[PDB]
């Protein structure tokens, strides 16, 4: 029976493509608000990617963040941006790699998390994110440089928001195949 | 009589200038919705120029896309990327150089035309397009990368909306010199 | 006494922190309108750092435009495109660093400045403005070049609205300790 030798090695084709500089990065923004609501923003590219947003007031204020990455990432690429301190004191970023957890499903990578709360004390955050693609020819751009400026311009962003989790995970994250780890520390995703 | 000889040669250099790298880039997305309006975005800049927006249901539904580029794009550098295919399967983007038609006016080139139509089961479509100027000197970004850079902050990028496409023509493409291919396949544009 | 020494180091501590290359670039965007209420644009970055919007009519119309830039910035990078002249016979930008003047506080450059008037017959602006670190590595490109690309990710960007001018200054520009100069050519800012 053959059917089943054939759909292992066009897995492990994929997996290779996408660890090759032709595989996307993909970052998902999840802010939860007060009246329990999820908006997300999702940005996927080549080389390199990030998201760079203000979640304020809604019609309800954001409470937490979760930040995942797809698996091509660098974990130690992984930079973030937060405000809203002086200027003149402050950084341009935090590598914040260390802070991120592995969502497994079948004992697979899937993506990486990094959930914080957000101080009771605030009705708005602006925050931005960024990571590069783990590809070890990431840093040797002679590719040429030019590829990675189209890169930018050809980002794809998604936004959309949902009325509850229950109905992000089922609507979402199951239906796209998508990496997630919910209030309930369940696991979502699809292994290769 | 010389007021005729200098306009020629003036035309000459301008030619010229464009296809120096201090010429500008331009290129327009322009969206054909059900109601019979057409919305424009148009972005010009130096040494590369993009677009990546989401055309979704208005007040009507975008029905089919024209992007076209001024005749300093190379075309064979230009690339597209379109969805709303699993994220696991994807490829970061298509180049469609070889779907480019020529428009031209007194037989010169004006610019590069790619139209097709959207299936009619959506009522959305995110989409995002790159080119570069076609100089010689584009793939070695030694100018300096910082030059590059800023030509990033410098793009600037227009947005507008007309009841038919007769009153894009008439006011937008006509009085504004631009390239441009109708519904009856006319052709507009300015030589030089 | 030592709580003086002390402070007088930290403070040249700052001063070399910011003028390296990990301080931040931070341009301000204020449009003047004909209510008497000022809109302002806030972007700030490591590297470099620029701002594009289009400023029209709101609830009242732009008449003047003042630039502001963190002492960090190179003024001879810095750049400004504007419009809304046919573009067969557009120029990318122009270079206005040599009009801009210097905001002081106790003899101590705390910003740059460019204020122009619009005209009359205007109802709308379209701008972008550009400017670099002055560091003397920013031009040696080898730090990576994927690091330039984060920190375009990872710039924050915030827009706020304002009554009056008073308003600003007594709500933002005092409080955040930022460079300015008022209608009656009153500086602003803290010196280091």
């Amino acid at each position: 029976d053959f059917r089943g030798y054939i759909l292992s090695v066009q897995a492990e084709e994929q997996k290779n493509y996408n660890n090759s500089l032709n595989g996307e990065v993909s970052v998902w923004v999840y802010a939860y608000y007060s009246d329990g609501s999820v908006l997300v923003i999702n940005k996927n590219s080549q080389y390199k990617v990030g998201i760079s947003e203000t979640f304020k007031a809604l019609k309800a204020k954001p409470r937490a963040i979760q930040i995942i990455f797809s698996p091509s990432v660098n974990v130690r690429t992984i930079k973030m941006a937060k405000g809203n301190e002086y200027l003149q004191r402050s950084h341009p970023w935090e590598a914040t790699g260390i802070k991120y957890q592995k969502i497994k499903r079948d004992g697979e990578i899937v993506g990486y998390s990094h959930y914080f709360e957000l101080p009771h004390e605030y009705n708005s955050i602006s925050l931005a994110v960024s990571g590069v693609h783990k590809n070890p020819s990431s840093y040797n751009v002679g590719h040429n440089v030019m590829d990675v400026f189209q890169s930018c311009d050809l980002a794809l962003r998604f936004c959309n928001r949902y009325w509850a989790e229950l109905e992000l995970v089922n609507h979402y994250i199951s239906p796209n195949a998508y990496p997630y780890l919910d209030i309930n520390n369940h696991s979502y995703g699809v292994a290769l």
